[PDB]
């Protein structure tokens, strides 16, 4: 039969750390998933669970890690997870967690940040990956998810295949609406910030994508926006040893009618929840 | 049989309107969902489809009316719908209008606008409902959804009834977490993207208060209250307010059994279940 | 200002209630809402909560009630919920109760049902809502919801209204998708076997809509099918006092391949999350049957 | 800065397939997603996408091969969608179908059934995921998905190692709930009905999970019911070459009343939907 791999953990533990100083309150509020694999395998072989640290006992030490050394940055909380599991159990091998904060932001009015009031604002979510193997290093992703943006020109897409199967019209003008997924690997030696890092990052995709306030910038595909964002990631930011990026392409189609006898082309569109391009790469250095 | 209600209409009716003001553009994507009543009930009684406005035609109809009309005020084009119907058709005894604006945000930086780029902020979303009788003005409702704040002190709660099945324990400190519902009537005197905005405003104000220290809650009723009379008093045109808090729990993680003092740093984020407090008040005053 | 309504209470009250005879385990898995009325209303003034039930307080009565009268009838227990509050606060003078059954089915396979393992089979789940004024009786209503089915003929739609937005060509064949939304209010007196009630609407729905095996039935208009589902269940069924249904109209459209030469019509079609139809309508007892 | 991997392509590309058999119709929905790596990058690094076939035109012929070439094996269909593009462009490099087939089932009363009615009942997903490479053969795992089963008992945890971070009694019955996700690689020169290796590998998972539908053997380990479900599929069926199972523990725990004068032990129980154990392995064969 052999084994090829086995991992057993606790996801979707959910907690909020809480910091006071006074008046002025600080939050996070994280997802975390932990998977653990055994050296022993003896679980599944005969159903001996002697070696089986509970996945309640996993939850509750996220929760107990919490507490002890907080979270300030979501990678540090994962590795000290990690960290956690392969100091305390010698028959641990490989931990893995995962990491997704709230987006939670200080409400903000005329220029004021509120001491304790948060609104739920997701443009742009920090999620991270820790993985470790017994007696060697970690290593740390960072990423953006579920950022939702569109920008109504300099977008074109032309010079293409035309097949038996191609009715797609080449086009100077479209819609250009995506859901940004960009996941980076850190190099080694740290020195890093974390939470710099990921402000960094996302200000840059924002701006290959919309380019310069007044004037914007026309992307002649989805690719080239994809590559463009990772070249400037690893430039900017030195300690990125990779970039894997996702960009769906969600259509607003301009709605044809002619057959009313109107011509449309192009202010009324129809946004389609499928299907939808999907560009996807991963560059390294 | 007696009838005592009937409609037909198409759901998720999706429109992005798209404005070009030279390089500066504008946009408003909505979903729209139209009902419709009709005076025979031939086609519920016998198939007999001939007085059917097809709900393709209505889904055409919106989009047709989103190009000549545009998209002014999302009130605006459902007034637009109605009037539409009950004029087109003599037989259309009543027509209902909802609509859900997406809560795209123009890009910004430091104060500077993109001239044609947004990012999904759902930090509060507009959405309203008009209904209207054939020959009767149209009743207008706006509203709220899908704001979801959190406030980690200034809230207490506590006086309550102690039943045999009461556990829960007095507190002068608390999390508050909810995601606003709130939907306001209107009398027949209105720019509605402006008391949209007054309402989100005086809400977010008695919810967290003064940015610099905030202001106790001792009850979520209350909060609902204030809200309800300080938005009735500061916007006139308004004739009755419907608001909906749920009370998201943030439940403070008992570490005793291991040995640890938590109380209150680490919380437990609760799914459900969760607490619903609502109220409808109507003026005067 | 004046007040219209008031209420307040705790949503998504989840519970699983077990019963053992040997070897032989029957379960039931609810969501509960619970809603109440009070009559001070200092609460919203004044920020006085002396009035107050914790929602707390309401949810760890739901799961106590549960455990006393368990629940063999979601109506039953959204019952109990209801006069519970009534009879032990004189103050509360309304209470709503919101139940969903999860559609646990026992797992079945050449005949032979399992003693305790159950697969979740949502082929149309079970709801009911009951509300109760302060010494006035409940008022029941239970529901089908979250059935999806689909018949790829025996429907058609023509004899429309065309006008200068209608594009839509008359058909006599088309495929119907739909997702049920069905819920009836009783009458009274008792003599109901809410269990026995719910599984027979649905054999109606699904015969309104799918008619005789190896023939079908056609369908004219999602209109007629709403009908007359209504009305062959208010006969069928002397305690239903009113029936309100919902029958959105999911829908495949043909692919047109004209722009590569290509002949569909109608062997591959495009499923639509949206837009969709929705066709409603509420009948109520008073002349009518068969 | 240098390529690792780059993939294109249309993704949720839904499909109803209806065959008509004079009065007995077919069907099978599905959704498609397709995703293609080319040779060339200038795509990438120019924006010249001369090189690209339009995700617009793989939807299209999604759309085609269903109407020439049928659906039925899920799988065939998407060997049919990888041949079609690594024959008919050269520069495509590698092709990856991933198909999802909606659960519809024929409506039944005791073994008759209706001529063209369904009912949505999604008690165990069928899905598929091809990967081909250019002048290689078809890699191909079919799987299950969303089957979500619940037994009140036959089910304990016990003996595990107690740190100082664990409050979890050991426990000789409980309540286990899952959501079943299973996907096997096939061998090759494969001679496979992929339908009935799909039921087969089903009825399997619901067997060494409920046991003997009159008494229902105990699991001691979900680990343990993984591996059992991997080691009876790879025996009962020699073209599977290896399976990857996760299973959720979705936790149902007695409601404890104490507090309120009640002993519940244990027919009150609160289902959570978060947080929950997750048992996961991947088994090969020799």
């Amino acid at each position: 039969v052999e084994f090829v791999r086995t991992g057993y953990g606790k996801d979707m533990v959910k907690v909020l750390h809480i910091q006071r100083d006074g008046k002025y309150h600080s939050i996070k509020e994280v997802a975390t998933s932990v998977q653990l694999t055994l050296s022993s395998k003896k679980d599944y072989l005969h159903g001996d669970n002697s070696d089986i640290i509970p996945t309640d006992t996993i939850k509750n030490t996220v929760h107990v890690l919490a507490k002890f050394k907080g979270i300030k940055s979501i990678e540090a909380f994962a590795m000290n997870i990690c960290e956690h599991f392969l100091s305390s159990f010698n028959h641990v091998i490989r931990a893995q967690v995962y990491v997704e904060e709230v987006p939670w932001k200080r409400f903000e009015k005329n220029g004021v940040k509120h001491v304790h009031a948060f609104i739920h604002t997701p443009t742009g979510t920090h999620f991270c990956e820790v993985e470790q193997m017994k007696s060697g290093p970690p290593v740390i992703h960072s990423g953006i998810k579920d950022l939702k943006v569109l920008k109504t020109t300099q977008s074109g897409f032309e010079g293409f295949i035309k097949d038996q199967f191609t009715t797609l019209p080449e086009v100077k003008d479209r819609c250009f609406a995506t859901q940004v997924y960009c996941k980076w690997r850190y190099h080694q030696g740290r020195d890093v910030d974390f939470e710099a890092t990921w402000d960094t990052v996302r200000d840059i995709v924002l701006k290959k994508f919309a380019g310069p306030y007044d004037k914007g910038e026309y992307s002649p595909s989805v690719q080239k926006t994809l590559y463009d964002i990772q070249v400037l990631s690893l430039s900017r930011v030195p300690e990125i040893e990779d970039m894997e990026i996702s960009l769906p392409n969600i259509h607003y189609f301009n709605i044809d009618m002619s057959k009313m006898g109107l011509i449309n082309k192009e202010e009324v569109l129809l946004p389609l929840d499928n299907p939808y391009g999907k560009i996807t790469g991963t560059v390294k250095r």
